[PDB]
């Protein structure tokens, strides 16, 4: 099992989500490269876990559920089961890492990541050892109901350019954005 990531786009005023959808119209190529970097495994005969909150798992249509190419586990303490088309549930993120160590898993898991919402990145932020988190800076305001908690920037260093991400400023519906990189080894 490989490194533990988290990724998310977050707005100027630090929102991720808005009823139960993102705050911003649908920005084309930050969904491509979500799902790019999300799936694209190191290791030749695995797949990539991403692990997300309930809310954030019914957030997307039921047509790209589960996310595709990757394996999928839900974070909840209310659900008995994992949801349908999901195969995968923890109590808790340290649950969920702790899975990843059972031979179900361990055989077939590269990278770890966390996608979302706001308590699983708290609790994921915090988490020690090695930890990068792939941000987009949505660069304007738009309402929100569900924000990104702050980085801690006296763990985090923010790296200038990761290989395979671009570090100019993207365009798309009028809106602005940029990828960052940031790395903890904690
Ligand atoms: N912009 C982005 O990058 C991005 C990313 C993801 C989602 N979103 C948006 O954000 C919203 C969803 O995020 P959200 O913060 O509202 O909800 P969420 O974190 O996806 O789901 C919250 C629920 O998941 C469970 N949960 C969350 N963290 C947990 C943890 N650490 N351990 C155990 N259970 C945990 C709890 O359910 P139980 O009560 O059942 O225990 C909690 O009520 C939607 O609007 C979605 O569109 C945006
Ligand atoms: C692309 C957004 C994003 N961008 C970065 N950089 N990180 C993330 N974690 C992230 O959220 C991914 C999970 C939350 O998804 C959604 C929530 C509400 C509405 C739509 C989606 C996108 C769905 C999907 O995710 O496939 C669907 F289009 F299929
Ligand atoms: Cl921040």
């Amino acid at each position: 099992v490989g490194s533990l990531n988290c990724i998310v786009a977050v707005s100027q005023n630090m929102g991720i989500g808005k009823n139960g959808d993102l705050p911003w119209p649908p920005l084309r190529n930050e969904f491509r490269y979500f799902q790019r970097m999300t799936t694209t495994s190191s290791v030749e005969g695995k797949q990539n876990l991403v692990i997300m909150g309930k809310k954030t798992w019914f957030s997307i249509p039921e047509k790209n559920r589960p996310l595709k190419g990757r394996i999928n586990l839900v974070l909840s303490r209310e659900l008995k089961e994992p949801p349908q088309g999901a195969h995968f549930l923890s109590r808790s993120l340290d649950d969920a890492l702790k899975l990843t160590e059972q031979p179900e898993l361990a055989n077939k898991v590269d990278m770890v990541w966390i996608v979302g919402g706001s308590s699983v990145y708290k609790e994921a932020m915090n988490h020690p050892g090695h930890l990068k988190l792939f941000v987009t800076r949505i660069m304007q305001d738009f309402e929100s109901d569900t924000f990104f908690p702050e980085i801690d920037l006296e763990k985090y260093k923010l790296l200038p350019e990761y290989p395979g991400v671009l570090s100019d400023v993207q365009e798309e519906k009028g809106i602005k954005y940029k990828f960052e990189v940031y790395e903890k080894n904690d």
